[PDB]
DNA sequence: CATGATGCT
DNA sequence: CGAGCATCATG
């Protein structure tokens, strides 16, 4: 039992200072979405409001866009973009219950009102799933049905800011929620409205070459295997390589024969058709994901596309990109990265201008482990591969070939993930035996990571958790498990996340604090996308030496460290070029 | 919906 | 038997 108003005008006594709102949109992709309901909670009442008539009103419309009038909100950031695809300016969002469930505990996995109301025991509101119901029954109920539900969702953001920012004082995370995670959220909505510019025209173009040359590639497959056969099964190839060619059987998977990157790898020497479907798959997923996926998905009157960051999804705090996910776009190999060449400026004399941290988990490793030779190798900017090379092969400067500092780069990245002996002699291609001499080499060479491994797993272990540099954490309950792969993957979480997470929270903060800079200068340009430890932006050419001092010190000057931060910025006329 | 491949940080 | 992700075609 619930008493709420249907409301069918705006009443001042909905426009309070302090209130819950919910303005629900049901489609997962919010951009140009329809708001199917509106429900205010505050000291006067409950209301359900139709969209059509809130929306149109002056004084809801003022209400919505006042900084003074406190909003509760549960993943405002949705509501934010929807509304601007209204034309309507949400402001004073004071309380986000999305990313306060977030921040207690990632592992929730919380995605709506009932699931964060769960962590407090709270029952007065179903799950949107019981209400819309799932996949192809999703659908918005009658009018009495729908107001009753966002009035109790509304209601459970109402009872549940108090508990939940409690808790946040607790784990040290109320200004993570308030200073960070929140300012953040405006931050993204706006990237997101704005989009990112493509050249549709040039995708195309790709797109036909791209046609042509899988199918020659096709070809001279079906030519080698002296058989037509589909090269994206995993049944028909595997039957094609370890049955008919009669190649070594490297690995298994749950199903079958593995045909991974590196089992190819190992079987190149046995066959000549093992390079040409590392090829095949390599321009199938140019065409397949990046060519047919943005041309899917950019609006044809605008050209461009707007992707969601997920600000609650990851378990170490970094964000997600999707529809489409615009932080994989490829870059290693130069086919693929001529795909950045469609990302343009959105007007007229506009340039890309990208920042990235140089090796920001690294430097993160190095002030968290107190690692004294870590340290001073970033604080007098010593090339740390060729460092770990001299280590980890016992040579001077002058003797590090380019394939030794290949394999010291994979063992300096792969002690940050947690690395065996077995995994780093499968990504080297190199005996067992010598790669674990190189894992004994470097922590020998940087025992205050060794020390800060044993203390992080122990630290876990007392605590249930690990933290990050800004007080986010991740729970870590199998870190105690009897079984061997249970426990191990639990330890490389506790060595990890803290890295990973701390990474996430300097970006993030630089982030805010580079928003605040642009406005402050009055500058047009505004930030476009974040790659995790990238920022990319777009602005008229002639702000360019403004942000090539601006970006980078803001970037570089987020938080203090026991080391530098050190950041590389380029710019030109697409994405490809600001390299 | 699951699988195992690809792409990025 | 290396951390965190999204996407795709196929099963
Ligand atoms: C190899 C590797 C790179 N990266 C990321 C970090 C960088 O932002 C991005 C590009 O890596 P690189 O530029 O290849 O790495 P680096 O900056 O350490 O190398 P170099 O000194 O040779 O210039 O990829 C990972 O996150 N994990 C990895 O295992
Ligand atoms: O709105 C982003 C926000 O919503 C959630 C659900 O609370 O995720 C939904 O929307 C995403 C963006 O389209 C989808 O990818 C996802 O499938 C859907 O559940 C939160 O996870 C997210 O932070």
């Amino acid at each position: 039992k619930m008493a709420f108003t249907l409301a069918d005008r705006v009443t001042e006594e909905m426009l309070a200072d302090k209130a819950a709102l919910v303005v629900e949109v049901v489609e997962e992709n919010y951009h140009d979405a329809p708001i199917v309901g509106i429900a205010v909670v505050n000291e006067h009442g409950r209301f359900f409001l139709r969209p059509e008539t809130a929306l149109a009103d002056p004084q809801f419309v003022a209400w919505l866009g006042d900084e003074t009038k406190k909003k509760s909100m549960f993943d405002s950031k949705r509501a934010a973009v929807a509304l601007k695809w209204k034309g309507i300016e949400l402001c004073g969002v004071s309380f986000d219950l999305l990313l306060a469930a977030y921040l207690l505990d990632p592992a929730q996995g919380v995605d709506d009102v009932a699931a964060a109301a769960k962590m407090k025991q709270y029952e007065a509101v179903r799950p949107d799933e019981a209400v819309y119901g799932k996949g192809a029954k999703r659908a918005v109920p009658d009018e009495p049905v729908l107001a009753e539900h966002l009035v109790r969702k509304a209601a459970a953001i109402w009872e549940l800011e108090r508990p939940f920012l409690d808790e946040l004082r607790r784990n040290e995370q109320d200004r993570l929620l308030v200073e960070l995670e929140q300012p953040l959220s405006s931050i993204l909505a706006e990237m997101e409205f704005a989009g990112v510019k493509v050249d549709t025209k040039r995708l195309e173009q790709m797109g036909k070459e791209l046609a042509e040359q899988l199918g020659t590639v096709e070809q001279r497959i079906y030519e080698l295997a002296g058989q037509e056969f589909n090269i994206n099964s995993p049944k028909q190839l595997g039957v094609i390589l370890f049955e008919k060619l009669q190649l070594p059987v490297l690995k298994k998977t749950k199903t079958g024969y593995s045909t991974s990157a590196d089992v190819l790898e190992k079987l190149a020497p046995y066959h000549e058709i093992v390079e040409n479907i590392l090829h095949y798959r390599q321009l199938g997923k140019l065409q397949s994901t990046y060519i047919e996926g943005l041309l899917k998905v950019v609006r044809p009157a605008t050209k461009k596309v707007h992707t969601i960051f997920n600000q609650a999804l990851t378990q170490t705090g970094r964000l997600s990109s999707t529809e489409p996910n615009l932080q994989n776009i490829p870059i290693r190999l130069e086919e693929g990265r001529k795909i950045r060449q469609a990302f343009v400026p959105s007007e007229s004399d506009w340039l890309i201008f990208a920042a990235d941290y140089s090796q920001i988990e690294l430097r993160v490793l190095a002030h968290i482990a107190e690692d004294d030779n870590l340290m001073e190798a970033f604080r007098r900017d010593l090339d740390i591969h060729t460092k770990t090379a001299m280590d980890i092969f016992q040579v001077s400067e002058d003797e590090v070939t380019p394939n030794m500092r290949r394999q010291a780069k994979a063992v300096n990245y792969g002690i940050v993930y947690g690395i065996s002996d077995y995994g780093l002699a499968q990504n080297l291609n190199i005996s067992r035996k010598e790669a674990a001499e190189f894992i004994e080499r470097y922590f020998e060479s940087f025992p205050g990571v060794k020390r800060y491994m044993e203390n992080i797993v122990q630290e876990a272990k007392q605590k249930g958790y690990v933290t990050t540099l800004l007080h986010r954490r991740r729970y870590l309950p199998d870190i105690t498990s009897r079984n061997f792969n249970v426990r191990s993957f639990a330890e490389r979480m506790a060595m990890n996340t803290p890295i990973q997470g701390s990474a996430a929270d300097i970006i993030k903060k630089a982030m805010i604090d580079l928003n605040a800079r642009l406005k402050e200068e009055r500058l047009q340009a505004h930030l476009l996308l974040q790659v995790h430890d990238e920022l990319i932006l777009e602005a008229p050419k002639e702000e360019m030496e403004r942000l090539c001092r601006l970006v980078p010190e803001v970037m570089e000057q987020a938080v203090t460290l026991r080391v530098p931060l050190k950041v590389d910025y380029h710019y030109g006329s697409t994405w490809y070029d600001a390299k």
